[PDB]
């Protein structure tokens, strides 16, 4: 179990035992859905010590998910950026995945409950493929807010995953509304066509920070990075396919739907790009060292 | 004080344990990523002294068939979870009040796509809008747009789906009104945050189609009332300028029975109070949960 | 010109002679299209006198426009009522169309404007159907519900009506239909549209097309003569293949249609429910039946 | 009273007295929504002189308004241009606001009304800022790119405008943003919509929104700043989150946004992109820049 | 190979030898998808619905604008015809209008109405215990981009694609979801589920207006079973009492299972099974009441 | 006839008799639709050579097709390149119009057959620019289709396939039934997509406006136009465009490979600017001239002799 386990939990503004860290099933956004999350990983660089990637944009993005709901967060900033540092140093860590999490809390079960506390807790834990076309469709942005990193937005996500594994595949693929590519159920989505880079515009689809590395590191590169309206066949027919993420990082798609990507294998700019994430992450890039908060 | 912070009993995971022992992680896969489901039921005080639920089995098998949707296995028959529901009532020596049902994906695994974790099930209840029952309410059409129905699965009743009822409801009270009333995807009216819709023009009864909005036992309640006083009810697509000139509108749902609706977006709704359809089919729905009724009583379970 | 005319136009509470009523340039609605208006028919019935057709019913959609709006009309509908029926009296007109129309003042411009006049004017003048009419179906797109209050008849609306109809007739046919949002058949550009095979008659359900009262009546005759009524969603293609097509409108009354975008309808004539409809119609405005005299309104 | 005043309003060809710019009610814009009008305003300049911003693209809008809607003009663009200084020269006006209008007349009041006059008529009068408004997201959808000619400045086009801003209004907003039929933010009421984020500035693309004329002098004095332009679909909840946001019109030239459905923008109070270009605006309207002096044309 | 076999097709007015039934490669149905035809079964108990059929297939070239140069008539005689012909009795038949070799471009007017019409001979267990169904990701046939009333070569394209998907993963049938994401109908078959005694179809909407539906449909009725035709959300499905496919191939099919979620008991259900049997007692003349649907 | 002619067809990999190029009424793309398609041509060249134009780019995407459909094509696309060089140089053509197609055969006639040959064929035949030459100089009128462009989720739009073309047909017929010389298509959301067989160019303030690669073919002739736009200085973008968008455009024309460059002088009755050919169309239809005609050292790679 995840809940059965030695280390320390960072909760409502102290440091608790990891087994303590818990709540009543009368908790509003277990009934209602409304929470956020983030997903941040640490890596043991070449010094041998350990750093955070991109510490400030994910608590950022944390707070923002928090505004966009009307979620005041009684903590400020730098508070939850040094209490993310804590959970992994107390812990003894070094590569991990971090998971904060802004919940709303027991004082009332209506929907429409007010005055009900706003919850902060962070946790952390050590840490081509073949794809499938989800039957089920990708986030409406007028019914969900899909800049807001929300609880109740991954059931659309299980739903997709769920289906894709049932029948073998290692993910799926959302397509929006309109039939055009959005995203994984879990990550961005890229294509590389003619030696260009192409992704869904930042329309119904998440707005990642894996993502946003991965365009900057190619504008770096030279690499024309061009943001559109992608159908699913100009995935079949592209030169080669990617996913991006905080969990899995740079996947390569050899196979959507089953038909074979490029010639199948990781291609060229997928490994460029993925080499490039990588001296990023492992602290060997002098440009974007402000890129890792070390613990 | 807080509804963690309470005496009595709550059954979970196949026992009745104390109300404050119903704990879970904070590494739990619904609280993250929102697949779990419930169900809101009451329990009323009958006119002969007693207490029944009101439509128990039609929930409790709604409930499952979410859990269906969703391919979560329950590890609890359907037989089982009507008399567990009862003695949570008993046990906590509740009359009039509301049960609430809800099952959630456990701790075992916090990936998104995690297999294997336990599927867990808990019912609670507690003690049970005078005003607005008789002289109805004020009702702003929402800035958020309701479900897509191949986006949500909108006949199980998911703990994901209520962000948007959040949302939506926030809106309109900020505003100072008293619920929200959302538009589909093409601009027709769907429901409330959480109550379905009716509106009543020339004697017949009109409902937004079985589409975008929930499947409603107490919308099945009423519909059934309406077609037993002779009234025609027809399901269509409905605007929001129909609701304005319609002769009666109003809202259902478990928590809501029958509320009027006497303006909505500041247009009044008809004379401006309870219309006497409304009057009639809530009137009715008070015999039917009060235990008046003797065509349906078998909607009746003594508790 | 129909602004120069000899008799009389009901404006804010009283007769005026024709050719006074009269507007500024600054007036609210020339700028920013929200009025809203109704036609009313009046025909001589069998016993030679003059009835209006349905006023109660288009006198309560004109008000009902207007509250869609928050117009506050200043006055009621039994004024209204009587004041239509004074257009056609003091004009010595029998067999003719009414328009009512309610509009939005000059006091101030700009779009958020409070606080202007709400204005008031009745007119009326003197006023295919065998045969059938030839139909296009237009490229431009019907009205959509969340965008445009579809129950209203606001003047606003008809920009969409005036571009179908014009591209319809510069090719040389009769009328335009349009199409909604999701690529269904709506209505035409000012009258309702219905399909009959197999001996049922179809409609689109009421969505984004008007609530005609011409709809109504015909709707209503239908299921009177035991025909049975149907509101769907209706494909372009159903109306190809189907036996008989017509429009209805209070100017219209109930048009066949014997061709939509160059395919015959049916036997490409008029058919015999439209027929028995168009009939049962007739009956019904020319005061032969009981069953229906609260529709006419004598004066 | 707008339509009880001294001075000169320019209709079909000359200057006559203004309380004489008079139509009948039966004129067919009134009723059925096809007539076009333009904003155009009048600085005070550095100078002391008076003159009027980008006269000759508003007059080209115009006349393209109408040329969408198949509305022949009896005035080229010249007589025209002429014609609104004139307007603004013989009513003594300095600092003002300028509305040619164009719309259909009386002859016929069908719907499909063929030679009616092409109306056409000039008036002018005389014409929060500082850290922003606040803003609230409508329950009305915006106007869909195949039911309205939303290129086309249409008096029926605003009736959409009217419903959302009286929403706004009633609950103590300062304005409405309307989102498209697919949930992406469109547009104000009476302006188009801008974002800034990490020192760049976004606009949804010239889709279903108005193809602004303070819009594009913006947009040229942005990228002349050296800052990125991007068009783009943007989301409610990207506007909650940005830097910073604002509106740009005619009439409202550059107001900040300083809080969108109850939830502060950036920091709540006007941000530096917006400042910036607020100052360039208004240093391009008043005549202090050498390099836009074509864009004035003195009166 | 069907190229390859003894026997009769009736062409453009006349009986030719089955292999000689031939045309060009620069035929314009090949290159351009506008073509028409039908399905129609002969069953021992008689072709199924005929006249019904045939009004269809010169209803689908109406809707095309493609003149047929025979009448409803000689096309129904010509499939007795072509049935007796070829000596066959439990049989396929398959009438096809295409556009001919005369002028190869998009808009080519000038080029030849063809018709030919073919048969032969004709899932026990599929009938009996249900299938096992996969809702597809591709959309169903917009309603003004495809003419959907009209059954129509380039129309198939959708379907093949959606079949499959579905089969290559191992499931017996696609189901398709129209544009707004409402359940339409399977690749070739019209949908309907059951709940709480009544019987419940896709509206004619994006769906096609099948034959063997309209069958079903009316022996429902005439059983005083209520038929509604709605908008069905996929959930409605997988919590559904009964769900089957109707189609001239799929005649009535049960549905037990969709998605990897049972429908009802996981067989075939009572009133699935009163239609099915319906139906088939009046495709084999078992039924005085419908005589007039079969011909001999 | 284009079935009664003199000349070589090269059919599942072999010349054959134009007129032996026969198949089965019972052959599976004629009766659901699947099969795919390609259009090309040649041109003489300035030395008295013909080349076929952009040869590579219009196989490669024929055999895309294929894959997007999953049909397994029995020949590699070096193959294909050289059997269409052969068709153009035995029925010993110049300037002419090739057309290769893939399709299913006749083993099985259920929808879902999954086990027919998959057949390849191609025909050439020769072209006469004078009898659309006015067009090209002086602009055609157009009209606004009743008809909605193809949906992205259900027809896969990157594949040219032969059942896409139904819509068109519809489309063309409505226009050329009142009297337009072609007809234009809006997508499910009301922007301007394309012609029935042509992309679709607006002009405006000295820039290019092009429909976003969405519902629109990926056309060659549009991507040879926007590279030589591009290299002209000409600012490209690519953007939703309204239909009112066209009315008031200082010009706007279509590409495609029969199409070329072909100026639009009207759409709906309204005149596109001064109403004739406009500047900057005449600029880029002389530079796709001089590239298909063989007057650029650039582009000669695009052109096989
Ligand atoms: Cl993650
Ligand atoms: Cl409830
Ligand atoms: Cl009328
Ligand atoms: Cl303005
Ligand atoms: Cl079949
Ligand atoms: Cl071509």
């Amino acid at each position: 179990s995840m809940a059965d386990r030695d280390g320390k939990i960072w909760m409502d503004g102290k440091l608790i035992e990891w087994r303590d860290a818990k709540i009543h099933v009368l908790t509003h956004t277990l009934h209602y859905g409304m929470g956020v999350f983030e997903g941040v990983r640490a890596y043991k660089t070449a010094d041998g010590g350990t750093a955070i990637f991109r510490l400030k944009e994910h608590t950022k993005r944390l707070l923002n998910s928090a505004k966009i709901f009307q979620m005041d967060v009684p903590f400020d900033q730098e508070t939850l950026e040094a209490a993310q540092r804590d959970v992994v140093r107390e812990n003894k860590l070094e590569s991990c995945y971090l998971r904060p999490i802004i919940w709303i809390g027991s004082e009332k079960l209506g929907v429409s409950a007010k005055g009900n506390t706003i919850h902060v807790a962070i946790a952390a834990w050590p840490w081509g493929i073949r794809v499938k076309t989800s039957s089920f469709t990708r986030h409406h942005v007028n019914v969900s807010m899909v800049r807001a990193k929300a609880s109740g937005w991954y059931v659309n996500s299980i739903l997709a995953n769920q289906e894709a594994t049932a029948d073998g595949y290692d993910e799926a693929l959302l397509l929006d509304v309109d039939g055009y590519v959005s995203e994984g159920s879990g990550e961005n989505f890229f294509l590389v066509n003619r030696g260009k880079l192409y992704t869904p515009d930042l329309a119904s689809c998440l707005d990642g920070i894996t993502r946003d590395t991965v365009i900057t590191l190619a504008k770096e590169a030279g690499i024309e990075v061009i943001e559109k309206r992608i159908t699913r066949d100009e995935v079949y027919t592209a030169d080669e396919a990617f996913f991006t993420g905080t969990a899995a990082e740079v996947t390569p798609i050899r196979e959507l739907d089953n038909r074979t990507i490029g010639g199948g294998a990781r291609g060229p700019i997928t490994e460029k790009l993925q080499s490039a994430f990588f001296d990023v992450v492992n602290g060997k890039s002098a440009k974007h060292a402000d890129w890792l908060t070390k613990i």
